[PDB]
């Protein structure tokens, strides 16, 4: 009955998260039993559906790791459906207005305050009947800023009271900012918009999130005081593993 | 052409991938690296048919050949495979004469077998020739995973249609009353798998291993086993994510 | 070749309605076979997607009921996909101005008067060469009103020519006054707002519908002259028929 | 540790959902509720394998013990499905000694059976130790449901890798030439069920019967039935909308 | 009832469809055309359990009976597809009078059969009454495509619980030591396919065949076939496109 | 390592398209084996969602034709979603502003150009360490044309520097003119403003594609100078032709 992610932040500690582009309920039971607090479904950069989505936040929730999304959009009525089949997290991209923000909390909260509409099948059966009155702390928010807009914008965002604050897509904003789409991209140009945006969402006293395609730069996010730090994608280490095993298997 | 049959008879060994994950898009991305095959998991795995069918598309699309190990060894389940376009298959549990002689029925179109004749998707990859070279498209291996299969190894070695065997030396190495881990140093399992291998290449078939690392991979293939597997995508995803987490934990 | 509602209509009479959240064809068949006119699939507060809700479509018309959808959104392009996926009612949820309305009248009609693209595989396999002739008469649409918003503007939302009328959410719509979401709720201020949705339909010459969570709520609604009501939920009434059966089993 | 077999340990019976219609909402609600089991029927339904391994974690994931009765008593079905984490097994047909063997096989690692190891499911519940105490994670029973079954009880009770047997009344009373009705009265059918828990408990093992009503649930536990299933989700559901709709309509 | 069953009973033939393609869309379209049966295909295909299964209620409701040609002769999968309402099933490799004995047990409930009973579909098609007139409810064909088959056609058509045979001439050809054409004119198989009919027809039983074209079912028709399948989905869709591309690129 | 599409239209040629309404692997690859340069996966007037199209896309890839998609809707998510599952060909509906067309525009081309976010899975498989410098030349946009409002709008939806060219509708055209929704129309009024269509895209110097519902009509549309024809959809071609084969069956 609490929020992993949540229980971090009120120890004053970091969360670290999974992050799944490969669908499927085996892989994702597995990586929720290692020492992650939250594992992320990508249904964005992914082949991932609803039909395919709705098992593996089971398989996460019973590896115990908390089920997050990166949902494929801004959209109330997608976000709101992933809640009711037990996402507990929800990171929502192209953020880049304060009004998007807006949309993103509207989605997040019960009606009259947010226009979360009522029906929490999964919720209701993991926090039985004392949900409904702790409902808005059982859910993490968090708006993907991956755009100059997002970034010209960062304090109209951050001042969106229903959301707990935002996660940094490095390689999208690089790419925004005319750089080069590097995974875990150190161009000076992106570090500096990056370090602008975790300076803002601490000043406003709200959460900074960052996406990491390694544990060592998620090493270095954890160091530099974010909140919530991804690492790595289960398709990107799993060709890495392989590309090593063959490597090896391969050598003289 | 069948790319193991083509390592075979260049003169090398072919080297496998293993998938237990459903799915196309790791199966691609595997097959794209430099793997002459990739199995896939029917039997220790939650694969059924409708996600392997797409899956074998993914592995022959990434330029590997496609090969499964069968939940069994029952003619129907591998003859819709190869219809599939299974161009391998790993039959597990091959104890006896009787149970290889089955195997290869299920491989071959009569009068060598009684393949049922209706192959949907190799008819695309190899036209209406297909019949005429059906047999040589596809790569037959009996699993060694028991006693029983150790003590019948030159019986089911003497069945004509099987291109060899494929040692599963964990379910081997427990058989045999020892601790069922991948990669063993087990003295008397090392020494079953040997026996395996020269009794194969003794007939003139091909001897297959299914490996847990590279470095064991790396042992088999100067040891001259002609398929050789490593390691399954779950694991070596499992072992990836904890040293990603040791990594950013410190 | 008629629709079992517009039928029951025609004969002053109104239409009862299943409601289902588990996906599946079993189920739909078996509750379509039973004194049901039509049976909704519910694709926003389920874990039913597109993929799910194609053969669901087609066991509800076999079961012999009306098979109709209550849409995740009011999307046209949602909302034209179900129709030719053989959906002969749509529920739209969130309907809160005239404009929403005109949205959802524009996807259930086919051009020029709405912007029904032309593609009905399921449709005029069922109505044959006829359908084209009387393809709007074959669909039924509701304008869901769930929000404070919808209520003040309930006339203009009414005034729109293509929709049949509006279906009430009385958990959502107590939600949204500032409410218990309780089912079936009395809350003395949400049973006035509901009065109010039921007079100014029938004033406007409009059917009105509602959303029961029980047989008892569904018979009062009926008494109170609603043209289409629903009930119950599948997993609502199979999770009751189990906790009945487990303490028959379990008592003294 | 098996809810089942946690019940039976501190001297009370199970009692059990049954799942003929496929997919995890119903799965997860029915198990949170004081069900000690979930059985997903994969015979008499058409749920296939893919639909049942979400369906295995949905009701672990709601407080029941995972049980599946399976489409047939063959050992690679069921292998597979001890894999996905199927936590009990109830194999229809069990008709003689042989063929209670055969389930038993499926049951046990060697030497006491022949299970492949492959354990992607337990091995995440149990950890590195599962072998050791893997037979006792998992409950079997065979299924009672033919006059052949109810001639050859005492030869399929002397079985030692089975917990014992589950009764499917509604085929025996067709066998033995009945009307097929659940929860029967028919004077030969109580007869042969109550003979059937007799020579089971004699024989120290468990016995098990399927149910349509609470009601008759509740008789078969007081007569001492270790396991009972009560009632198919499609029977509750399609009476709780009969029940709705005339209370609608008056 | 069972329109394939009202056809014969009203003097006539039944024409039938044959999918290999999985989906509801083609399903209900073609059981909307003036086919008498729509035939599944679950061995030639890449069509497993949860796509079969709203597949036969597609084909209901378009107005044609659903039959299934199984992947095999097993009488769990039969029985299976009989719950689902699978209203004709074509049980391929069918060799011996044992396999046709095999094949009747699954289509009938106890005493005729072995049927398990729990007749999910059929029960809401035909109601509490199902039981009384279940075995004409579902038609059963024992495929006939091997030199074994032929050989024994006798005997297996003595078998009381069959309707009779089905002809994969295909398979026939191919097993006779000829070119596995469909609709072929080859002089041994053109005899060999008489022969059966006439066997068929003497012992008072159905025969069926297999077609490519129309042109050949129109023949086959007037030779007294019962039962003419004419022609597979994605046959007449790659004939079709490729006709459709000649038109367009002149 | 090259559009098949784009290959024909470098060498003056136009492209020819296979069209698809039936969900499945085995007919994708067995008509992109065929003298097909691009199958063309309808998602809007189908059954097929966005699990089932990710397979489909990889089995008209191996057949050897570009994998198309026509999309539910002009949506940017949904696009760059199909783009990442390696979809080279998108038609987007209902494009009837030059505004629906820089949105088409934007999902199409990397940021910061478009804001195609970046996570190419299945494109940099296919194309390589090569691909992200050629990754626009990849990808072929055409904006349907299927109202009287695009009609109007055709030159500015063409200004649209970041879309290939349009796609017409014909039926759907002809409807919302008023007309009937004939398969391959040659209603006076539709045959004026298609040759319109056609003529203000050429003097644009951007390609015009057409959907055909026959060999026939497709092969008079290719004489005309359209650069991409579609013929015919694989539900109306195995309907077609299960219709031949039991009229030739039951004949006298
Ligand atoms: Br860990
Ligand atoms: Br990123
Ligand atoms: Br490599
Ligand atoms: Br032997
Ligand atoms: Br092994
Ligand atoms: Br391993
Ligand atoms: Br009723
Ligand atoms: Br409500
Ligand atoms: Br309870
Ligand atoms: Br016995
Ligand atoms: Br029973
Ligand atoms: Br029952
Ligand atoms: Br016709
Ligand atoms: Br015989
Ligand atoms: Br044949
Ligand atoms: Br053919
Ligand atoms: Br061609
Ligand atoms: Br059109
Ligand atoms: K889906
Ligand atoms: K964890
Ligand atoms: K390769
Ligand atoms: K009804
Ligand atoms: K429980
Ligand atoms: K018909
Ligand atoms: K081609
Ligand atoms: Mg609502
Ligand atoms: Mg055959
Ligand atoms: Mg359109
Ligand atoms: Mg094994
Ligand atoms: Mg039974
Ligand atoms: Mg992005």
């Amino acid at each position: 009955h609490h929020n992993k992610v949540r229980t971090c932040w009120n120890e004053g500690r970091p969360a670290l998260a999974g992050w799944l582009q490969l669908p499927g309920t085996l892989h994702a039971e597995a990586l929720a039993r290692l020492d992650y607090d939250a594992v992320v479904i990508d249904m964005q950069a992914s082949p991932i559906d609803f039909g395919q989505v709705a098992p593996m936040l089971i398989a996460i929730e019973l590896g115990g790791a908390e089920p997050f999304v990166r949902t494929q959009v801004n959209d109330p009525s997608d976000i709101m459906k992933l809640l009711d089949a037990g996402a507990y997290g929800i990171i929502a991209p192209m953020v880049n207005t304060r009004a998007e923000a807006q949309t993103l909390a509207s989605a997040l909260h019960y009606s009259p305050r947010g226009l979360r509409s009522f029906g929490p099948r999964r919720p209701s059966l993991r926090y039985g009947s004392g949900y409904l009155a702790q409902a808005s702390e059982t859910v993490v928010g968090l708006a993907m800023i991956e755009t100059r807009e997002a970034l010209a914008n960062i304090d109209e965002i951050l001042s969106v009271d229903g959301i707990d604050g935002v996660f940094i897509g490095p390689t999208d904003l690089a790419l925004d900012l005319g750089h080069a789409p590097l995974v875990d991209t150190e161009e000076a140009e992106v570090v500096s918009a990056i370090a602008h945006v975790r300076e803002r969402a601490h000043a406003a006293g709200k959460r900074v999130g960052i996406f990491c395609g390694s544990g060592g730069f998620a090493r270095v996010k954890l160091a530099e005081g974010f909140d919530f730090v991804t690492a790595a994608p289960d398709l990107a280490m799993l060709s890495a593993a392989a590309r090593q095993v063959i490597a090896d298997a391969r050598a003289l």
